[PDB]
């Protein structure tokens, strides 16, 4: 199956970590624990945020450029990157805005950090009809002292 993992400002909108209102600790680590072990997927600008390979995991670029980093696998189509996964239960889709817009007509899942943050942003995450994707889980927390914001994990399921 595939999986996108994003973090949503309001309005939707998607965006580049690395600070932001997305370098929130716990949302890493929601995402860490989501995406451990199982096969990434992103774009160049998601992959560029990172600087290294997500460990234990093979990482997968998809890019119409070549590559520039031989400790990943770069592929120039969707079915490029679904087959370079190999046969695993769950395929992660990492980002950024293209990467989302190409993958979600084949996930299955989602898993949804809305943050409670604005940020002026042009690039936005797709717009899931809610007709075809159920809430399995929902998990809010407060604003902390490591996260500036308030922040609701959330799951979704094609139905
Ligand atoms: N919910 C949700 N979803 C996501 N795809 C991400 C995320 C938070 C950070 C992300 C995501 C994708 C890439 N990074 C940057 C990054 C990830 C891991 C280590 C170092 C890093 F810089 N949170």
């Amino acid at each position: 199956m595939i999986s996108l993992i994003a973090a949503l400002a309001v309005d939707r909108v998607i965006g580049m970590e690395n600070a932001m209102p997305w370098n929130l600790p716990a949302d890493l680590a929601w995402f860490k624990r989501n995406t451990l072990n199982k096969p990434v997927i992103m774009g160049r600008h998601t992959w560029e945020s990172i600087g290294r390979p997500l460990p234990g995991r093979k990482n997968i670029i998809l890019s119409s450029q070549p590559g520039t980093d031989d400790r990943v696998t770069w592929v120039k189509s969707v079915d490029e990157a679904i087959a370079a996964c190999g046969d695993v239960p769950e395929i992660m889709v990492i980002g950024g805005g293209r990467v989302y817009e190409q993958f979600l007509p084949k996930a299955q899942k989602l898993y949804l950090t809305h943050i409670d943050a604005e940020v002026e942003g042009d690039t936005h995450f797709p717009d899931y009809e809610p007709d075809d994707w159920e809430s399995v889980f929902s998990e809010f927390h407060d604003a902390d002292a490591q996260n500036s914001h308030s922040y609701c994990f959330e799951i979704l399921e094609r139905r």
